[PDB]
């Protein structure tokens, strides 16, 4: 399979499963289908349907709120917004980018993961329609930026932290790979989306947005890492991806986790349990790239000894029983995360403890969730 943001080897099992004719595969892959019909009818969304403009006054800017800023009720316009951890103000879904990202982003990865298994150019059609209308289009195209993402009303600095919103669009640009050679993803779309892609991995190294969150102390150093990764492994760029890795990657990690393996700087959140969780999946996410080309982030060590898989120990008798948890966690937390996690740890770790928990805690054999897709093993 090509370099992208997938699990290359249950990827290429299920394309040879499917070819070979194989039931359960087979059976599966016919339900995958009957999901993904309604992203061959959906609509393709645009960064521009929005009414109310950025500073830029392009409605090509992407623009949302960052999510636990509020308006003051003791100031008479609100301003300025003030921060609660952990608790979502709805106006950020004022912000249409915020939902519609996701939307895009799950039909675009459905459609060219289903091409890519199944070999139908319907798939490919309908992924190269989305495709084009969100990334490459004149008029319809998101501009390759994130200057507005996740602004915050009344702040007078500049932030860099809404750069981890690229996440929902960054899978679907990855997945682009999937649907070259078809009969509809043509060179001139090839050729637009790497001017595109180059263009956005200019503006994530050079900004100064980008440059601050590539230093992030957090888990939104480790989320620009993976996005960093899959624009670069969209982009063909193998020895970037080295550098990225041992340079950026390796260091955040051997920094952010403890000695006994707990994430301090997700510990002292309300979400605690959820945060170090996400740290933990922006690692795995941006080893389904690494691993493809010999580097295994999960057990290569920062050069302080420290490995991932200490983080993954650390965090296993938690998913096990989410109630022994005693950081503070003022939501409840969703296992079925733990489910993927602990099967892309185990497996890359030869763990068979965590994949047979992953087994047991398992994934529902009929969710829509399309980052469920390659899991069968786990249904």
């Amino acid at each position: 399979a090509p370099l992208g943001p997938f699990n290359a080897t249950l990827l290429e099992q299920l394309k040879n499963d499917y070819q070979k004719g194989e039931k359960e595969v087979t059976r599966y892959i016919e339900l995958q289908e009957k999901v993904a019909e309604k992203y061959i009818k959906m609509t393709p969304l645009s960064v521009t349907a929005k009414k109310k403009l950025p500073p830029s006054k392009d409605p090509r800017d992407y623009m949302t709120l960052s999510p636990y800023w509020w308006p003051d009720s003791t100031k008479i316009d609100g301003l300025p917004y003030i921060r609660k951890d952990g608790e979502r103000n709805p106006e950020v879904y004022e912000y249409p980018e915020r939902e519609n990202a996701n939307r895009f982003g799950d039909a675009a990865y459905c459609l060219g993961v289903l091409y890519y298994i199944t070999g139908k150019e319907v798939y490919a059609k309908a992924c190269a329609n989305h495709l084009r209308t969100w990334f490459t289009d004149p008029k319809l195209g998101m501009n390759p930026n994130m200057t507005y993402a996740q602004a915050v009303p009344g702040m007078k600095k500049m932030r860099g932290s809404g750069f981890i919103d690229s996440r929902r669009f960054s899978r679907a640009l990855g997945v682009a790979k999937l649907i070259e050679g078809s009969k509809s993803w043509t060179p001139s779309d090839k050729k637009k989306l790497d001017d595109w892609a180059t263009a956005f991995c200019y503006w994530m190294e050079n900004s100064t947005q980008g440059q601050r969150e590539s230093h992030a102390a957090n888990n939104h150093g480790l989320w620009y890492e993976a996005i960093h990764l899959m624009v670069l492994a969209y982009l063909d760029r193998t020895d970037r991806i080295r550098e990225v890795a041992e340079q950026s990657i390796l260091p955040k990690m051997g920094a952010q986790i403890a000695d006994d393996g707990s994430l301090p700087q997700e510990l002292k959140r309300t979400l605690s349990l959820h945060y170090s969780t996400f740290a933990l999946e922006a690692l795995m996410e941006a080893n389904q790239i690494t691993s493809q080309i010999g580097i295994n982030l999960w057990s290569t060590p920062a050069s302080n000894g420290k490995v991932a898989s200490q983080a993954v120990d650390y965090l296993y008798p938690f998913y096990l029983n989410p109630e022994d948890w005693k950081f503070k966690q003022i939501k409840p937390f969703d296992q079925s995360r733990a489910a993927i996690l602990l099967y892309e740890a185990g497996t890359a770790l030869g763990n068979q403890k965590y994949v047979d928990t992953a087994k047991r805690i398992g994934l529902k054999y009929s969710t829509s969730d399309v980052e469920t897709i390659p899991y069968l093993v786990l249904k």
